[PDB]
């Protein structure tokens, strides 16, 4: 009866995993907590199970991982970065099974699936050549005889609590990251993406083993949110990154300040594509497609809210009516297939009461709105018309796909439609004006820090830092110099002369 | 009575300091709080009064500052630079009376007042440069007819808090930095340094109205901990810098957080010496004078454990009391006095429980531990000998000239002492051993935000970032990038083609 | 007869001129080679006289330079910052009797030598910040016990040749960055610009005797073609930067490397402003105006290529006539003169062999074209018309205010045409196209060291590098990181550990 | 007759090697020119033959190289980058048999000829990480409405000359940076290493094929001096890296410098190791050896002088002369043996020349001095004492493993005797003395390009820039942002406005 039993499924094993697999690594394989079942949201079908981690597993891998950390910090950057290669070639090797996994446990495309991985891939290659480069300036001293350097040294061990919406790359990018900076670290996925959480490890590990280093450096403790708590609550976890809700979140980062942690937070979207008249359709209705429908609504990047200006309001919409009766759904795995089910049947709750919330707000249902008659998580994309700007369902961030579409005129009052939310993700404007475009990359424009023009809210690359502002909780991730949240900075002062010249010239005699 | 009306102190009014001055400023200057008086600590003699900010002051001070925000961020940073410029040139032009009333409201001998203002100074032609540098990256995007670039913008309304110890270069670090990032500031200061707060804000107030712009750009409200708390709690405060108290700091990060602000703490710090049996006592000795005796030991950089090797303990502790002995006492504007007065009567009793607790704890005071026989808040500049690393008073936050001594024997054992404490902000090793010096820099080595070598625990130029790890609180001034923290991050991909490729090579179609 | 003998022209003693003046300073003040006399373009009166330099005076004065370099090496560079910020003071308390004497000697309108000036303000504010960051990267080694840091250093003496148009720019350019970066300076400037290099370095002497530093940190040999072919020859001359014709830069180029000097060569541009048909006109017709009759077309980056489409080829002509003829001639210092005379009689001849030229080869002087009859160099500002792009006069680069106008079609041609020229300094397109503005700035766009969209190609800001590609010689000076320019990179390794891994892992035992 | 031909030796197919091979690649196979036959240093036996390079195949292949750079060129850097990593892959895949081929052909030992392919596997890894990364700055305008923008463009074609001592590394440097900056490459290497060249071409050929790319982004034309002069005066080869001997370089940037072409010289060396008194001498001894006899004292970065401070002068030669009778010498094939034989025989009749004159000259071989009684070019490493610093003979360009060694005895003179070569290529102290480090890593130190601390002169990591200083000719390969070298930056200022402010304020009306 588990998928993994089943012949058309044995890729599964390719893998390494079996009908029950443990989900606590911290260079021994164990989980002494409640084994879980995770399921396809394509055909509600178990899968695998997973040993969980109890408390005695969370405490015995925090301090295997703090053992290892002594290790793993006197390892040069440039052979941290021959680890997180391999870690890249053994993603590589497996982006087609891992991809699929993808696509089996969580219910995105297979596609996105191996597209997601190729994320991870993407920021092994660039963490391999951060490895050789991170470091801060040596500054010339106002004193003779001192010499004034910044250093970067790692800050520990880095817990990763990650979500069911990406239970591959958002690890990926703060593992492939944290581990060129020195840090061991503990991850926690999705207690509904486990199998992938362990497929990902069992992948780490071999590495790790194969080079004789503790496996303890990649932990993984698979659980639910006793064991996030207790990551946001234990001093020994330096730097705490949480991708999930913004209600969540909010607690991790009390948690973690009221014990003088760090904490980067990914959290909620509520991302906005604005297309001005002069926009190029053939840009906005495709891209308007895949930032609404793409993972079925279910990134955090995903496109929202779309404003569109009065003189083409109905036609976009219009336009975009008629590529969503073109969508073809089916399972995430099959050819051609474009839409997947929801991840979870409680995700289909929250999405039909979004929709009935959004009629009692006054919104029309222009297309979509049900739930489809099939097995699995699936529903209809849907699109809104007619809700205020400001209407109270179009403010909350639903994982849901539900696009909510409004008129604006003026460009001044659509930013500050865009900037209006408490989130503050990604963002998208539709134009050819020049002027315009620069207005919304200065300080009176998008307030994200995700500011896109003529793409979609979604699908960003890894050379850039990823996060957002305001109730998204301020963390970056991948590129830039997002590397340096992962360690700590110390301020160098060397005398090496006789003398003791004060700063500013102070005579203390 | 009030010293201001006393002849002798007329040079109080070269800074436009009244019998009575207002303190609030906002474009105009204005106070309907509680008025508070302010001492002379080194006579305990009343200076001058200071209208405080009520309620409604501070409510139409942020509004006023968040509409000029409106005028200040469409300024180019490198003319917002120009402003800066010439505040730098007013701070010159006023550098000794400034000086001097620092050291007659706080305290400080004058050599460390009118250094205190040069690093406002330092920091404004720091800044000036900045202003045409700040930004970020134009980055390779992985596709074709796109451009990738990385925007900074200004948060929009950053509130420093600042405390008694440093009442003008703690407020110059962040104003200077925040105005050319294009930020409007609003400042609360320590009650007992508000003629401080208000003297720097006439002189910037006079040159921000010399250019013909809002005043709010710089607002001051004078207050207490209501102030304090309004701004902690305020959505308005886009960041909200905050020196002060370990406990009060962590109640400010938190509020913050609650309301997904950004927030910037520098708090306490228990900065160690550490002496090695190689090290140039020449080098110990008037380091360890200055790093524990100046201002009186009220710096939060203030060097309170000195860790001596076995070898040498007895011989650097008997030459810093000879040292202790020689310091010439007096008022601290007097020039070529070098040590003054604690800032508060009540310092002084906490002075005397401190050296209590050590005795009860089994420590042995070798020198001072006693009130001086003069008007004013003097106490003897102190050494303990004797305490275990691990005393109790010796783990404690107090700014009380009290330098602990302790012996070691071995590197790895005087690191870890080092690391030990709570606070993470400055620490220092004296030693000529090449190995030695670079494992403190390294992963092994100091925890702090500032790792010093062959010099004192305080006394930091304005080149590098300033600011400390652990319960120092994580946030950073001044110099390296530190301006980033006080602006937006945002990464934007613009399409600039007439196609859509989608990142990592998904094919969605 | 000397105009510094008439009562009008008495400001000139506010530099510090006299009818015959020094024209060597190393610390003293000398001169023992021939007497120059500069005389005033606008009317070919005398102004004053200056005293040059023999080879006695050159060897004596880069052998003191040299001296004073020892000194001024140990400097830390903040302090040489404090040095340079005096200097911007010092110019911006004589900006308006400098530029006055930049309009006297040189002949460009009083707004521009004013704005001359303040270019070499700029950047003394510019260096003073970067004088607490010039450095390099801390890196990580691959080797365990190894640090592995960038460092850079003075080279020494650099030598800076500059020409008559911009007479205080490019040396303060050069000036202030060498002087940060702790190299000595050696002056030789336009023969015909003597007073004005005299009067600057009287500036500059007065800071550095105030000081109490040695003057031959800024030393001047005013002189001619035999001073800087000495320059370029002399091994004691570390860096020379040579700003001046193509022909001679090459010359100089080639002297550099015969023994292995380093040079930094600004040379001419023949820059061409490209106006689409989409273009603003609101925008072409002034920026085309600045750009072409600015400093009577005497500057390095002034248009001498104006590409119009067809469509708009007559239209944007015409406007540009009409706005030819609206353009106020002068006295460079009278009040609303926007054009003056060229710098010397013999550009007067040039002017008439070009036109004359143009005629023959085929071209139609549709504006100007010939001598203004009045006292001084005065020229008509000239437009011609119907020539190929390809024309022989048109590739030859002069400092005539001749500008020649071309017909385009596509934007792959006349990107092409920009390119097909042998100097590569400025160019600027004119388009509202997202697109077309993207491709310019990429790799199949324009060729040229600066690359301006709606602006004209003259008038950069100092935050950026400056310097163009192709025979312009690809020096860069001011902004961005062309500081290193004037600084020796050295890659150190500092092996502080017991042990000996060599690099790639290699075994050798 | 042939080794190729030999069974013993039939693991050179394994590259793709034949009897005869073609020495032209540019997408296809060939060569007109003359054939070389190599011959393997250690038993004067030939290998195989190499069909090298006529002018017209030069012709031919320049042509293809400039129009496969029009679609390399618009390939995005991360693609770029990711064809970089795939010759990093087959490089590593083929790391054994090229190494072995380098040491048949070179002579190098195997170690050392796996580490040098390790070179252009470590930066091919660097270079993947810098293809997301490259670029330059965005800057905040001095203008409003003003974008300012540092924008980094390939340069073309770039030309790579290579030397015999290093012939794979030194291309694969430039090779992994100019490809992922968007350039196409022209390799000529040294005649004596032919089938090193084709080989390495075959290896990037393939990946060329197998990602359907024109294989003339790396074409290869092997020949001598006439294809490299060809090169030099070849205004179609933008940049042309040149590593080789001083006098020939100079030639090369002369003809580069007549063209206003890029240079980038890599020159010779007379690398110093100083020893002073305080020296760890367990780290002196082997750093000494390895920096000495390493690839038969081959390197342009290997240590020809040893000065070592009188009192230790002694101890240290009769060490070294221990360490130089353990060498173990052989056929440089064996992965066991420590030193193999000169690259040429005309090499060891530079050798014995110097000898020769070094005991003409006053000097004393206390170790070694003659030919090896064995086939090969092999000559016994060889310690000269007794001979002053400014000795003739110790100031030599040859590549003959001679070590000279000098007495000193305060830091100053031996600083500057380190500084007195014409050269300035690497340079080593071994010491403990905190200032002395600094001091010579500063500006009255080491001039040169490579200033190492308690190390080998060699064996550089690629993380750091690569090059010299004087007549090394300034160049700089592999790491820091060297890639700059292989690009042309541009400033480029977008006005998005509608306005026309002017730089420094210039009211033009
Ligand atoms: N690469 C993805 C990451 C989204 C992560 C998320 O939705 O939580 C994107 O840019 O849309």
């Amino acid at each position: 009866t588990l998928l993994i039993n089943q012949p058309q499924y044995a890729w599964l094993k390719e893998l390494g995993l079996r009908e029950e697999n443990e989900g606590v690594y911290n260079g021994s394989w164990g989980g002494r907590g409640e084994v879980i079942t995770t399921y396809c949201p394509a055909n509600n079908e178990p899968i695998a199970r997973v040993r969980q981690a109890s408390v005695a597993d969370y405490e015995e891998t925090v301090k295997k991982a703090r053992e290892a950390w002594k290790i793993w910090a006197d390892i040069p950057a440039p052979k941290r970065g021959e680890i997180v290669r391999q870690i890249g070639d053994a993603l590589r090797e497996k982006i087609q099974v891992l991809g699929s996994l993808v696509s089996l446990e969580m219910g995105k495309i297979l596609v996105e699936g191996v597209g997601e991985v190729q994320e991870y891939v993407d920021i092994c290659d660039y963490a391999v050549g951060l490895s050789r480069m991170i470091g801060g300036p040596i500054l010339p001293s106002e004193r003779s005889g001192h010499a004034l350097i910044e250093q970067w040294n790692p800050v520990g061990l880095v817990g990763i609590i990650t979500a069911f919406n990406f239970p591959v790359a958002v690890y990926g990018w703060n593992n492939a990251i944290a581990m060129i900076c020195g840090n061991v670290c503990l991850w926690k996925g999705a207690p509904t993406t486990s199998l992938i959480s362990v497929a990902v490890t069992k992948i780490i590990a071999k590495v790790l083993e194969d080079n004789k280093l503790p496996g303890a450096i990649c932990s993984l403790t698979c659980g639910g949110a006793d064991i996030g708590t207790a990551m946001a609550k234990d001093e020994r976890v330096n730097l705490l990154s949480f991708t999930g809700s913004t209600q969540v979140g909010k607690q991790v980062g009390l948690m973690v300040q009221e014990r003088f942690g760090r904490s980067l937070l990914e959290l909620g979207g509520n991302n906005a594509i604005i297309a001005f008249e002069d926009a190029d359709l053939s840009l906005v209705v495709p891209s308007a497609l895949f930032a609404a429908v793409g993972t079925a609504g279910q990134r955090c990047t995903t496109a929202r809210r779309l404003f569109i200006h009065e003189s083409i309001h109905d036609e976009v919409v219009n336009r975009l009516k008629k590529a969503y009766a073109q969508i073809r759904v089916g399972n995430p795995w099959d050819p051609n297939v474009l839409y997947g089910p929801l991840h979870t049947k409680q995700a289909v709750s929250m999405f039909l009461g979004a929709v009935e919330e959004a009629k009692k707000e006054g919104g029309t249902v222009v297309y979509g709105g049900k739930v489809m008659d099939r097995p699995g998580n699936y529903v209809e994309p849907t699109i809104v018309t007619g809700l205020g700007h400001d209407a109270s369902i179009a403010h909350t961030d639903t994982f849901a796909p539900i696009l909510y579409v409004f008129k604006f005129k003026n460009e001044e009052e659509v930013f500050a439609w865009n900037n209006e939310v408490k989130q503050g993700l990604s963002s998208s404007i539709f134009t050819k004006d020049l002027g315009r475009i620069f207005r919304w990359l200065g300080p009176k424009g998008s307030d994200c820090g995700i500011v896109n023009v003529n793409i979609p809210t979604s699908g960003a690359e890894i050379g850039g830092a990823f996060g957002g502002e305001k109730h998204t909780g301020g963390g970056r991730e991948s590129g830039s110099d997002a590397w340096k949240q992962y360690m700590r900075r110390s301020t160098c002062t060397i005398n090496y002369s006789k003398d003791l010249p004060l700063a500013q010239g102070i005579k203390f005699q």
